[PDB]
């Protein structure tokens, strides 16, 4: 194997780096994995299918125009070049290699399509028809859209889009499950907290945050417990950015934000799926948990969980490591079927006031077919009233002592509407035994005399009862 000769490949520091601050993609390429046979689709504003660095890998079967209801996802050209984003994301995954044009994709022999679905009124039906496009042909979907990143919205998929997620992971990809790769948000400046985004907060999406070139948390990042891992993206003006295909058959060195991180992850997942085409949607999340790397990512909240893995709310389990992903995939044993243990916690409503703590010792469905000794995702599904939602901070502590932030204070969230069975999700107790005492903390972070009531707390545990590794 010879590394790409493309003119901008040297500028793709997050791939071609020689200084341990990269995604370790060359190591996967050298193992023989480049994305051959894998199909990725970018759900965004369209794809310039005739781009000189995309045409060779373009797949009409991975593509559709939901906004105009036709097969052709070509972007709408405007003098502001508004509809360039999907083309930029597509090139991150699968720009052609060794062709004298721009740089390369992470999975530069994968097939790449795009769904034109953001350039219009984005309804529940539009989202559902995009997520559910050709699910026995497309393996991996990449998306970075969702509710406004204003730091005051709580919203997620409505009914059709949620049904698309459950159909995708259940029957998609021959029953192995569609892999939905998602950006965790861009609301950092607004102090947004990304479990309030039901798309990234879903267990069915493999959620990705960003790190800057120097290993820091970028200005736009949102912290939350639902994030799984990290890829490099943009930062300050001394830090390099993402280099990829641009609208009008050009090449950009200034692709930015968490929306540039999700496509890089989708490309790494494509290499991993080439290494083992039988991986399920849950297998893929397990591989990410086991192989991602905290080293040299700076955050003040790195904490060791119950099985010895370091986790951060900014970074999840750390930076994706493509070489490690493809190596571990090859002989991976399929995880056992997913169990779900439902524990209704409260016997009476609880006044929140200044601070509320709810402690409950659980057996995690001991003696039942849904007995879980090996956690994957956990949710605290909360229904509560409060007079100013953004003054609340919410934490959940597992029996092993792992403190997951379910909600950080959001200064712009003045809503009086509370949470209506909102399923705050954490990945930070993955592989822990969930038997024992769980603790829910709700606190008023302001000096104001705020008031409200917690009326429902359902602890929902997902996972299995076999196959644990020795703790890290
Ligand atoms: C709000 C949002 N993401 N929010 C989130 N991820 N929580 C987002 C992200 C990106 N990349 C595009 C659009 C567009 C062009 N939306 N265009 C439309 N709705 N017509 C919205
Ligand atoms: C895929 O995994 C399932 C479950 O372990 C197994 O039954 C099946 O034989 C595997 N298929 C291939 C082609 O490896
Ligand atoms: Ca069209
Ligand atoms: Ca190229
Ligand atoms: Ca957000
Ligand atoms: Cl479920
Ligand atoms: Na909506
Ligand atoms: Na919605
Ligand atoms: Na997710
Ligand atoms: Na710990």
């Amino acid at each position: 194997y010879q590394e790409p000769t493309d003119p901008k490949f040297p500028q793709q520091w997050y791939l071609s780096g020689v200084t341990q601050r990269d995604l370790n993609v060359k190591a996967a390429w050298a193992q023989g994995y480049t994305g051959h046979g894998i199909v990725v689709s970018i759900l965004d504003d369209g794809i310039e299918k005739n781009h000189p660095d995309l045409a060779g890998n373009y797949d009409p079967g991975a593509s559709f125009d939901v906004n105009d209801q036709d097969p052709d996802p070509q972007p709408r050209y405007t003098q502001m070049n508004d509809n360039r984003h999907g083309t930029r994301c597509a090139g991150e995954v699968a720009a052609v290699a060794n062709n004298g044009v721009c740089g390369v994709g992470v999975a530069y022999n994968a097939r790449i399509g795009g769904v034109r679905m953001l350039d219009g009124e984005v309804t529940d039906a539009v989202e559902a028809r995009s997520l559910g496009l050709n699910p026995n042909h497309i393996h991996i979907y990449s998306a970075s859209w969702g509710p406004e990143d204003d730091g005051k919205t709580v919203d997620g998929p409505a009914r059709l889009a949620e049904e698309a997620f459950f159909r995708g992971v259940s029957q998609g990809r021959g029953g192995l499950g569609s892999i939905f790769v998602w950006a965790s948000g861009n609301g950092g400046r607004e102090h947004d907290s990304c479990n309030c985004d039901g798309y990234t907060n879903s267990i069915y999406t493999l959620s990705i945050s960003s790190a800057t070139q120097f290993g820091n948390v970028p200005w736009y990042s949102e912290a939350c417990s639902s994030t799984l891992a990290t890829t490099y993206s943009s930062g300050n003006q001394n830090e390099k950015q993402i280099v990829t295909t641009d609208l009008r058959q050009k090449c950009t060195e200034s692709h930015t934000g968490t929306s540039a991180s999700a496509p890089l992850a989708a490309g790494i997942i494509a290499l991993t799926l080439e290494a083992n085409k039988n991986l399920t949607w849950r297998d893929m999340q397990h591989l990410v948990v086991q192989t991602s790397k905290p080293a040299h990512l700076n955050a003040n909240d790195w904490a060791t969980n119950g099985v010895g893995r370091k986790v951060s709310h900014s970074y999840g389990y750390g930076l994706l490591d493509a070489g490690a992903m493809v190596a571990l995939a090859q002989n991976w044993t399929t995880v056992a079927p997913q169990r779900k243990c439902i524990i209704d916690i409260l016997t009476e409503p609880k006044d929140i006031g200044k601070r509320l703590e709810v402690r409950k010792t659980v057996t995690a469905c001991l003696g039942e077919p849904n007995h879980i000794t090996r956690l994957e995702h956990a949710q605290a599904r909360l229904t509560l009233s409060y007079n100013r939602r953004g003054d609340l901070a919410i934490h959940l502590v597992s029996p092993m002592g792992t403190r997951s932030t379910l909600l950080a204070a959001r200064p712009h969230d003045y809503s009086a509407d509370g949470f209506n069975d909102w399923a705050f999700m954490t990945t930070h107790s993955w592989d822990e035994d969930p038997s024992g005492e769980w603790v829910l903390e709700i606190e008023n972070t302001s000096e104001a005399n705020n008031y409200g009531t917690l009326t429902k707390f359902t602890l929902v545990l997902y996972g299995t009862a076999s196959g644990s590794l020795v703790p890290r």
